């Protein structure tokens, strides 16, 4: 039985580009998870609760699902490399701004594992497209759920009435079509 | 004992004018029913969960209406002849305007009741009357409810905010005077 | 971040030919829908009541499948089109004969879907493979369902005796090898 | 206030050829309930204990409407009239003719209902039309069900053994579609 990088036993090679695309996706995670953070307090210094409450929720899920790839080394037996991580944009200039961006942040983590599926693919590498599938499934589901809070947020065309009205639904957890 | 159209025992006959306008009005009905959901994803297209959910069930409720028709059509030991459905209405202007179709569509259902119900006094078919009174009596409440979802989005005049918290309404499940 | 067709943020655009394969399957399914629905009440008007209620309950679920697919394209931002819907059949010679047409409806709803699949394949929308993927194999347990009645309907060999008590299996919901 | 011919305090006059058919329409369920006690019989001599227990329910059964009829006669304030009561039929030649008798007489007893309305809207007794309409109802739900048990002992086709499956299925209270 050959041992993997990790130094575990290796089920099974993976092509070095896909570790390097696998070991990039993470980082791209964790840089959703602490943007979904700085979202969360620009919405708190706004009193902006619900929205708040919203990201501080998003953030926290987002660092799961980057821990969540890490497992995935591991079972692989392949060397994790967790990376210098960017700071994150901090300003906006309105809600309707940063829904932007958290729509764009949200389809831009959707892309990255395309790439990584699509890479796992030319490589044959069975097990990495099988365990994508579920987590691309999830995507559309997060995808369909920031156009609506986005869309939503655009229709009250910044009225704060309106706003005030959204940010309860969102601290209600109202935050999605249903 | 005769058999009817349908090869079942037959109680009673019934005119085939009667019976061609009891299978139009099958069509009615599924036809509201497909219209409902194109309001449901119209609605769901501009993030109106709310409205989306009322309108996902009067469309299952609609096709309910219909079949229980074709129960009826059983009974009477009649034939059946589902037809072919026309494709819905499926763009509108504004909220106001989607539900003043509604509202339009649910009060043609009833004149499609009525039309059935005065054909039948013509023949004397008392089976048919009598089975038909219950579900103008429906009808009745289902017109009270679309004039009151129409005249509350009247109301709110295109504004928004006002718009966000009846489509909270709907999704609460307060769909009606009460 | 851009609008897709049906006006929502758009996370990635989608090739129109796999829009209108999409459109197209919904239709298949709103057609089994109706197909199911003729069954039902062809089996009544036999006194079939176990399949008049089994088939009752597959035009329902049939129905939510397709709505199911709506939602989808909602989710992709795309626009739906609902179709004109065609009539069923509505007259078989024989159970056998009314199970064979039913085995055959649900396989060539797995057909539209493989054919909407492998289109998402060459597209490379791996959201849309993904999506479908479930879907697929919901359909086996499906088609090994039908082949279950289709097969246990034929060894019946057309004795109203055997029929009959395949019929109360179908009532008590005994519809499959379980 | 006046007295009517009962004796109470009269609300309304009723016509005197509305009130012989009613007092007829009560012989013929009086008739109805005493034919369900023959077939009861007939069906408990051949050991068909299923439809035996049916039909002495729907003896009792028929039995409550006319007991109802007599009813609507003293809320009316009008005399009862309890007429000799024919002997029933008792004899057939199999459970095929005997449910086909069945039928028959309840959709005679669905006529006789008729001809008390078609009567009663001539003489504008608005009270006895609205009275007779839940019970017919009642008879197109009691017709659907007579029709289902004479088709399903029909498509048995003579075989015992069917006629011992259907028989179970009274016994154990499936008497309808359902
Ligand atoms: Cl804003
Ligand atoms: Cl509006
Ligand atoms: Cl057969
Ligand atoms: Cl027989």
């Amino acid at each position: 039985v050959a041992q993997g990088p990790n130094g575990r036993a290796l089920a099974e090679s993976m092509n070095p580009d896909l570790l390097s695309a696998i070991q990039q996706h993470i980082s791209i995670e964790r840089y959703a998870s602490v943007t979904y953070l700085a979202m969360s307090i620009w919405c708190a210094e706004r009193e902006l609760a619900g929205f708040y409450q919203f990201f501080d929720g998003e953030a926290k899920d987002e660092q799961s699902h980057a821990v969540h790839f890490t497992q995935y080394l591991i079972a692989r037996s392949q060397s994790n490399d967790l990376q210098t991580l960017d700071a994150p944009r901090q300003n906006w200039d309105s809600l309707a701004s940063l829904m932007a961006t958290a729509f764009q942040m949200e389809a831009d983590t959707t892309s990255s594992i395309q790439s990584v599926y699509a890479l796992a693919e030319r490589n044959s590498d069975t097990r990495t497209t099988v365990f994508l599938a579920p987590l691309i499934e999830a995507q559309i589901q997060s995808e369909d759920q920031f156009a609506y809070l986005l869309g939503r947020v655009k229709f009250a065309n910044g009225d704060p009435t309106a706003l005030l009205v959204i940010d309860n639904e969102l601290r209600a957890g109202q935050t999605q079509r249903g």
